[PDB]
């Protein structure tokens, strides 16, 4: 946290495209 | 690069993610 | 159409792709 | 509340990425 909205929503971004990437795997 | 651009991709990465997991065997 | 409505969206996203990560195990 | 919501947000992905090593 402290990170502020723009950084911080970067970091879910880049979170669920990895999830996204694992996923289509199967 | 925009807030509102940012949230948009982030929702359809969620419903992707759902939809991938719904079909899960 | 503005971030406080898509934020509400994407928690409950999050919030059904637990409970079929929770389901999946 | 939005830094409120962010929190939450984070929280919910934590445990879906836990979840997924769990596979």
């Amino acid at each position: 946290s402290s990170l502020s909205i723009e950084a911080r929503l970067e970091s879910i971004e880049e979170k669920l495209s990895m999830i996204l990437g694992l996923l289509r795997t199967l």
